[PDB]
């Protein structure tokens, strides 16, 4: 099975064989496409084959497939599984695994960068305090005074499922949201429920529009504990506009480091339930989604007012007009303060080069068009015109349920 | 079995059961999603007819009635003898409206039940086809108060007697390759334009030359025809703020009319079925004008706007895109030619989905196509999960006739 994809703008045709290595399921069937659905304890029996596939992959990557070193590793892992019901990854295998999970992440437009990932091994961590320290170091290293570097920190793997390490925050750095009695929200509405848990856990909320949330960290299946990230470690960028001097008075700012902390990293059947990773922002993530989603900060109207746009009819495209201005402002503000950011034109152009390279050297590149195409100006980016194939490879990042939903409170 | 779709902006959850009546295949498997791929006998005919008649008779609340059973026998008989059958007018109108209703890539379906169906099954020649098409064009255009319409020519027989419109749309602009190396007019229609010239068309060789119609009746070689200019409503493009905009020389036609698809009703294949509605503004302002491989006017517009074109991060492309799209909507509106903006079309489609979920148990929808090519996430459809599946009657793609036709 060889599958072709075409770019309808350049006529470039690519051939995918990599999808043949794909094990897991998509959610689609021969009779239904679920391509726009957001979300469509392992035994000894299942664990050794997962480890074997992984180690075969790894040993092939280093060009030592079938070597004594390969065979001895397989037998040692097999022996460890029979003896302990699980196994430990070598450092080299862990690094390879984390890099490949990113490389395999079909929703990620930033994958050109996949092989430059700083991996921090935190598998010796035992406590929430220890977690807090590892996370501070990650943020400092990743931030690098505005010259952002990709990084991931990997806490100990799942054992019986009763001893999970979890970061309860969905991102390492995010702003509080507060629901007022009149039904309005102060700060980020996406984080209301989590903000409430923090407060209940004893967090003293400043109750402003951009309060950096505390970290809520769970080690070894224990109840999570609160920690405040040192503010000097949180790089933030005040948002202003190069031509509109009133833009600064909206009082907007955002943080520089996007750091996902709620996903599960699977490598060779092992499950790393706390594996916060970070890169740098594409401008639209902030300027389109965080600022302009109706369910988020929702600033379109206010910006449109200040621009004196005709707001009587949608057909004036006043929303579209303000949207662009806001995104100009985000990019200009990050650049002026020398904080790494990428615009959607540049990021998508790089992704196309990446994808073409991946087909040539790897036999394919799994990609989720729904997610890769930016949330503004879709068709003026080269990805809009690129056919893509979505399929699931491991190592992988996976979603997991929010821990407040599953956690057994001890007290 | 039962499937949920959620809207992440409103938290409204809908349940889909209509997918369980899906016959055709998606291109996807359990192992691979092809959601972004653009193009993924006697015995055969009877279950198809029955499947169709059963849904028809259930639609008019006569499922299992004598009229139902009697029609199933009458069709079984005609199939057993002729190897095809003929739709009643009522069935043909129902099948057409439902093919639109079932078009998962169409954002404009709130309108599906107000389709005017022109039965051209009595047509025998290209001149006859030309007459039907002029009438369709004039009826649909309605002096700028556009009305949806489809004209349906005779159904396929042996497949050597096909009626085809060779144009992809009834109305489109010519594309010519130049000594310069660049392209004059619409580059999407370069190959079709050459075939017209090859067939004998005298090209005016301008930027916006309405293509002639190239019509094929009963499997014969196709013939050229100029649509009467007075029947082609065009809109000059100007900007409500920018005086200089008019001087780019831009115009577009008011009537969007797909003529290359195949309409399938109860196993019967209608290879010539031009249909038309009215434009969503972005189809012209984003795609026709700004695609790199289309009129590609972004560089010129950004220049007139004196934007900073040195870095992509000034979002000069995005600023100019918006102004172009404002101009398109302003112009059509000023000329009272029906047009819808992407905000209003997508809001209506969300209302339509909800209607369809409560009334029919679902609405097949292709998110990749429904979400507009600009400002995606500020439209409600962006945040709406959709399930895509294939119901019949339907519109389907077919080979371009020139790659097929035996001369
Ligand atoms: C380095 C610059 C990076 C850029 C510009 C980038 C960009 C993006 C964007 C725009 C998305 C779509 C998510 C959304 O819009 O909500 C995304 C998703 C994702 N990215 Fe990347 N990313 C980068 C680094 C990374 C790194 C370092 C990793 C892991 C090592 C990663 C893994 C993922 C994953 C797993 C998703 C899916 C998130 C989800 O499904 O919710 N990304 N990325
Ligand atoms: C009344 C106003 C209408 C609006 C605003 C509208 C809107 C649209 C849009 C935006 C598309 C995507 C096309 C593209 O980007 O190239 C589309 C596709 C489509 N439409 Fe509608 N439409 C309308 C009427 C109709 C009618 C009357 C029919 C049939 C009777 C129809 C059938 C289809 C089909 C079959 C497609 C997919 C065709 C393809 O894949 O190119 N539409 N429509
Ligand atoms: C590392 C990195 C760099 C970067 N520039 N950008 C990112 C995107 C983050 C990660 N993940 C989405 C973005 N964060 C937004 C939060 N949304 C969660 C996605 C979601 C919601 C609901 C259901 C579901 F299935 C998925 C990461
Ligand atoms: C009836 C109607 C009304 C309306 N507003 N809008 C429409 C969409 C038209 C028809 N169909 C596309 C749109 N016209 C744009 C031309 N593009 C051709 C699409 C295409 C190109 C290459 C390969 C392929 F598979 C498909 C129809
Ligand atoms: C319903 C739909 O699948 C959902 O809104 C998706 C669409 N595409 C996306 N793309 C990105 N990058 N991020 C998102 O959150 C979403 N949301
Ligand atoms: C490759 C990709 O499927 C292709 O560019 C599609 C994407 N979505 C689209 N959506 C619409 N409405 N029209 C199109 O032509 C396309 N093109
Ligand atoms: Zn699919």
């Amino acid at each position: 099975r060889f599958l072709k994809v075409k770019n309808w703008e350049t006529d470039v045709v690519l051939t995918d064989t990599l999808h043949l290595k794909s094990t897991l399921e998509t959610g689609c069937t021969e009779h239904i496409c679920m391509g726009s659905i957001m979300l469509p304890v392992a035994t000894k029996d299942q664990l050794f084959p997962l480890a074997k596939e992984f180690l075969d992959q790894y040993y092939s990557s280093i060009k030592r497939f079938g070597s004594k070193a390969h065979m001895d590793r397989l037998e040692e892992v097999n022996k460890e599984i029979e003896s302990t019901s699980t196994y430990q990854l070598k450092d080299t295998e862990l690094i390879y695994g984390a890099k490949h999970a990113w490389r395999n992440a079909s929703r990620c437009v930033g994958r050109i960068q996949w092989s430059k990932l700083q991996v921090f091994d935190a598998r010796d961590c035992t406590t929430a305090h220890g977690m807090f320290n590892y996370i501070c170091n990650h943020v400092k290293y990743a931030t690098n005074k505005g010259n952002l570097r990709s990084a991931i920190t990997i806490f100990p793997q799942r054992t019986d499922g009763k001893h999970d390490f979890r970061v309860w925050n969905s991102q390492l750095i995010r702003y509080a949201g507060y629901k007022q009695p009149d039904g309005s929200t102060l700060g980020d509405p996406a984080n209301v429920q989590f903000t409430e848990i923090c407060i209940q856990q004893g967090w003293k909320a400043p109750r402003g529009r951009f309060d950096v949330l505390p970290l809520l960290l769970q080690a070894n299946g224990n109840d999570p504990e609160l920690f405040q990230i040192p503010p000097e470690l949180v790089l933030e960028v005040p948002i202003r506009h190069p031509k509109f001097d009133w833009f600064k008075d909206l009082g907007l700012k955002w943080y520089g480091l996007p750091a996902v902390s709620n996903m599960l990293l699977e490598i060779g059947g092992l499950e790393f339930s706390a594996c916060p990773f970070s890169g740098w922002y594409m401008g639209t993530e902030i300027g389109v989604r965080d600022y302009c989603d109706n369910s988020r900060y929702n600033i379109l109207e206010e910006v449109a007012k200040k621009m004196d746009l005709d707001m009587r009819k949608t057909s004036s495209l006043w929303k579209d007009q303000a949207l662009v201005e806001i995104n100009i402002a985000v990019l200009y503000s990050f650049q002026s303060d020398k904080v790494t950011i990428v615009d959607h034109h540049s990021a998508t152009e790089s992704f196309i080069k990446h994808m073409e390279n991946e087909y040539r050297c790897r036999g394919g590149c799994p990609a989720d068009w729904v997610w890769i195409v930016p949330p503004m100006s879709g068709s003026i980016t080269p990805v809009f015109h690129q056919e893509m194939l979505n399929y699931r490879l491991t190592p992988s990042f996976e979603y997991q349920p929010d821990p407040w939903n599953t956690h057994v409170w001890k007290g």
